[PDB]
């Protein structure tokens, strides 16, 4: 709520404070943390607007404008389609250094970028560089199996980024079918970067 | 307490959306009058992808009452490591709700302390107390289990509890524990929330 990290970060140190766990534990916790931290796997999965009735679901959804939904790629969805993933697409800060998505993991969301500027690395290998406006997934995003990811993704500066869980993105979709349809067609046209 | 912390969320979601004091009035009326425990549940896994010996570590200072149960007496090590890092815990302030009726079972809670209402529609069946098991009997199916009553907090209280999801998870990897659990399970199990 803010950046990823630093909300994980004050997580993993409540949960060290509420076990009064000794400091050398603590500290190799917080290493192993930040050693092996990266925000395609401390993502907000919550959907905290999940229990509100539909006229004040429409209410909330009428004041948001996702730089995200604004891809040709959702020229075609319906209003409904579209206040629903408005309502489940989150915000994370990124910093440079920081890891979006390590190499081999499993793919949970796709990832838009408001600002910043990132770099793909297989192994130790640039591939691509992205900065505003690019997106970040896989072609086959309603399988709906799983998707190890064949690159790393961090960040070169201070990036924002806008996302939708796979789950989220699936359970939507699925509402929506014939527009569906149409994800599947066009992803091609709008993803950036490929990690099937 | 995710009541709190899930209201921050929401707060959050407010100001940062720049939206309007009274629909953000409507968002928080709406908010504690919908609110429930179950549909809000913490479901991060901070140390899933921490080495198997860092995790031990941490194991090992856990003791949790939820596992004290006569319901994990036969099962394993590794098991009860695994079961112990990912329970959760919340507590409760009077009149709040664990659970309404109609809603799935995300997880199964334990009661280390505090008194609970259990109501159908309008009629008192039972009320909870420290260590007491609220859950479902086919939790491994798995499918959906929709609530049969409601509960909620009468004096402060302090759940632990497991979601059905990550509590699948374990069971899978422990087979013959999963067969001894689900047999077991009716003998601790205090409150059933099937239909």
């Amino acid at each position: 709520r803010r950046s990823l990290y630093h909300t994980r970060t004050k997580d993993l140190k409540d949960f060290i404070r509420v076990h009064r766990l000794p400091k050398a534990l603590a500290q190799r916790m917080l290493e192993c943390f930040q050693t092996t931290w990266s925000v395609n796997n401390g993502i907000d999965v919550s959907e905290l607007l999940k229990d509100f009735p539909d006229e004040l679901r429409a209410d909330i959804a009428m004041h948001l404008n996702k730089e995200l939904l604004q891809l040709p790629l959702f020229e075609s969805a319906s209003r409904g389609c579209l206040r629903s993933l408005s309502l489940i697409i989150k915000t994370s800060f990124c910093a440079p250094g920081e890891f979006l998505i390590r190499q081999g993991d499993a793919l949970q969301a796709i990832y838009f970028v408001c600002s910043g500027s990132m770099e793909v690395l297989k192994d130790n290998t640039v591939l691509a560089i992205l900065g505003k406006g690019d997106l970040i997934g896989s072609d086959s995003l309603t399988k709906e199996q799983v998707i190890k990811t064949n690159a790393n993704v961090k960040a070169l500066t201070y990036c924002d980024l806008q996302y939708i869980s796979l789950k989220g993105l699936r359970e939507v979709l699925r509402l929506y079918p014939e527009y569906a349809q149409k994800f599947v067609s066009e992803i091609q046209h709008d993803l950036t970067y490929n990690l099937r």
